[PDB]
């Protein structure tokens, strides 16, 4: 299994952002699948996570009201609507799958996608 993801890219303060990921490869399961992101020289932290049917969600607090995670159509799609961003939320985000809760013990990672908020 393997993740794509796609939706990064530089934009101004106060703008939006919606970052996709999608499994490749043959999946025997329906994925739990999260969203983490990391800035230079710190960790890959947990920004949010959605279980396999969609039923459940988990947050990192300094996100929640502003970013919204959420499945897509086809399966093990998982998408990250980010919303009102600032110029902290500037990182590389990483798509994971396989696992739960705010750990990076997750099965399966992306490589990652970079998003600058720039005030303008
Ligand atoms: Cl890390
Ligand atoms: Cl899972």
């Amino acid at each position: 299994v393997q993740l794509q993801e796609s939706g990064g890219g530089l934009v101004q303060a106060g703008g939006s952002l919606r970052l996709s990921c999608a499994a490749s490869g043959r999946t025997s399961s329906v994925y739990n699948m999260a969203w983490f992101r990391q800035t230079p020289g710190k960790e890959r932290e947990f920004v949010a996570a959605i279980t396999g049917n969609g039923g459940t969600t988990l947050y990192a607090d300094s996100v929640k009201g502003r970013l919204t995670i959420s499945r897509g159509n086809a399966k093990n799609t998982v998408s990250l609507q980010m919303n009102v961003l600032k110029p902290d939320d500037t990182a590389v985000y990483y798509c994971a799958a396989g696992g739960w809760g705010k750990e990076r013990n997750y099965a399966y990672w992306g490589q990652g996608t970079q998003v600058t908020v720039s005030s303008h």
